[PDB]
């Protein structure tokens, strides 16, 4: 399973582990309980640069199923309305 959402946000890593952070909405998953399951799912987002950086929803964004995701590439878009993936990975 791979959920669609869109970026309504990125956020820059200014932290140690530069890990590209972003405010996903997946359409699928409009309920905090549906995000809540997600918690350590593999996003797969399209960067400008033209390659496919891999990520994990850390935690979840309130009740709308917005879930907030970090990039282990750690690299910069600013791409905002773009499209991921969220594959239902299950660690």
């Amino acid at each position: 399973m791979r959920i669609k959402g869109v970026v309504l946000s990125y956020r820059r890593s200014k932290e140690n582990q530069h890990n590209n952070v972003m405010i996903i909405k997946p359409l699928d998953v409009n309920s905090r309980e549906e995000a809540s399951k997600l918690i350590g799912r593999l996003v797969l987002w399209k960067s400008p640069s033209g390659k496919i950086l891999k990520g994990k929803i850390v935690r979840v964004h309130g009740t709308k199923g917005a879930v907030r995701a970090r990039f282990e590439k750690g690299l910069p878009g600013q791409a905002l309305g773009d499209y991921v993936e969220i594959v239902l990975e299950h660690h």
